[PDB]
C-alpha cells in the first residue's frame, strides 16, 4: 500500500 | 495496491 | 489493484 | 412528519 | 418534524 | 423539531 485509510468506527450522536 | 481505502463501519445517530 | 476501496457497512440513522 | 428523512447529496469516490 | 435529518454532502475520497 | 440533525460536508480522504 502506498496510502492512508482510517476506519472510523464511531461517529455517534445518541440521545435519552 | 496503490490507494487508499477506508471502512467506515459507524455513521449511527441513534434517538432514544 | 490500483485504487481504492471503501465498505462502508453502517449508515444507519436509528429512532426510538 | 413524524419522521426522519436526510438527504444524501454526495456519496463519491472519485480517481484521478 | 418529530425526528431527526442529516444531509451529509461529503463522503468524499478522491486522488491524484 | 425534538431531534438531532448534523449535517457534515466533509468526510475527505484526500492524496497528491
Amino acid at each position: 500500500m502506498y496510502g492512508q485509510a482510517w476506519n472510523q468506527q464511531g461517529f455517534n450522536q445518541t440521545q435519552s
